[PDB]
């Protein structure tokens, strides 16, 4: 019992550290992201400006 | 729906800009137009003046 429940409390440090894991993942594609938005602006008047 | 608007403003923008390069047209078209009028009375004189 003791040792599932001390590795029950180090389940629970392992899942917020995967958290953040994905937290950093999120902040780089969030600026992907906004990159993209950007880029679509660009195509959109490289569309009329190709005319 | 956010890359969608970001265009529809860029869209806004592009056909102000084709709104402008017509209205380019448009004065040289109106200068040419007035050339016609004045050569349309040296053909009419010239009509006349052949007699």
């Amino acid at each position: 019992m003791r040792g599932q429940i001390r590795g029950l409390e180090m389940a629970s440090k392992n899942s917020q550290d995967g958290i953040s894991l994905i937290q950093t993942a999120e902040g780089a594609l969030t600026e992907t992201h906004a990159i993209l938005q950007r880029v679509r602006e660009l195509v959109v008047q490289a569309g009329n400006t190709g005319t």
